[PDB]
């Protein structure tokens, strides 16, 4: 029970997948590289499975300085804590990966990381990522017919909701521990998620149909609490960021290399029809105005213009 006051220090961390999903391995890649690299004692205690409950719990964790000191987050799972942080990679934002890495490669998102600080208390140590987030549905939604009152979840934060809303579906914001009931209920039609996360929790066994929008590729902050961050040694503090850095670069290459295969994984399994969505880049012109909306109220109007 007796650890080292800011014998071991001991820091929790938390993950909603097994050991399988490229978030558990970035966290465990965290683990062994705070090993490497500190002269000194730290235990890492990594939670999985969900076991300590989903994103939406953790951030409120961390604001609050216990339960858990570590784990990964959503930019639009953080939206009430930090409201600038989920345009970081809000819909649409992205052209590709090559944008995507362009972003991630330099300080162009240091604002933010600022205002998560600064508003939540929540310290960025690294970026893992690279997934694509396609539309995940019981039934076939290929066209902009089929998409207009499509009843669909989102996460929580405003910008997710309003850029669906603008392609004319009904967005939800649903937990994501409630998703698969709802869709086997029939309460929704459907959500959006990358590859490793459907594979993972086997979504495709309630939403079989995946539909090729490809509108978010998503950036995963590792995150660790403000108040444990800033409590540990200065030395452990600079092994901290370095390891986070490190360690998000492994993940995202992970993640990013495996997308794809992944989603040829479960065509070939029979777990998964892929369709392309018709006249899909229309959805760039009808977007457009809800995300210039949404930086001009957060005061981030230039901030978005160098990332486009
Ligand atoms: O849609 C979600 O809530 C989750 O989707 C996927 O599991 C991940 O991108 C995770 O970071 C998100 O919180």
């Amino acid at each position: 029970h007796h650890h080292h006051h800011h014998m071991e220090t001991v820091l929790r961390g938390a993950s909603m997948f097994d050991e399988e999903h490229a978030f558990t391995k970035t966290l465990r890649k965290f683990e062994e590289l705070v090993d490497e690299k500190y002269d000194g004692d730290v235990t890492f205690d990594l939670r999985l499975n969900g076991e300590l409950g989903v994103e939406s719990d953790y951030v409120t964790f961390l604001n609050q300085g216990v339960a858990i000191d570590y784990t990964i987050l959503a930019p639009s799972n953080m939206a009430k804590f930090a409201p600038s942080i989920p345009l970081m990679d809000m819909p649409f934002l992205f052209r590709d990966l090559d944008h995507w890495n362009a972003v991630l490669s330099s300080d162009v998102l240091a604002p933010l990381e600022d205002e998560l600080l600064e508003k939540a208390d929540i310290k960025i140590v690294g970026y893992t990522g690279g997934g694509t987030r396609n539309l995940l549905s019981k039934q076939p939604v290929v066209t902009f017919d089929d998409l207009k009152g499509h009843k669909m979840r989102v996460m929580g934060a405003p910008i997710q909701a309003q850029i669906f809303q603008a392609l004319t579906a009904a967005p939800s914001a649903i937990a994501y521990n409630e998703v698969y009931n709802a869709i086997q209920t029939g309460v929704i039609a459907g959500f959006e998620n990358e590859a490793a996360s459907i594979q993972n929790l086997k979504f495709y066994e309630v939403a079989p149909n995946l539909t090729l929008t490809r509108h978010s590729i998503t950036v995963r902050p590792i995150v660790m609490s403000g108040k444990t961050f800033n409590s540990l040694p200065a030395d452990l503090q600079a092994v901290v960021l370095e390891a986070g850095e490190e360690a998000g670069a492994y993940g995202r290459e992970l993640e990013s290399r495996e997308d794809g295969v992944k989603l040829q994984e479960m065509v070939d399994a029979g777990q998964l029809t892929v369709s392309e969505f018709e006249n899909r880049d229309k959805m760039l012109e009808m977007v457009k105005p809800v995300q210039d909306a949404y930086a001009a109220e957060i005061g981030a109007s230039d901030l978005l213009e160098a990332v486009r």
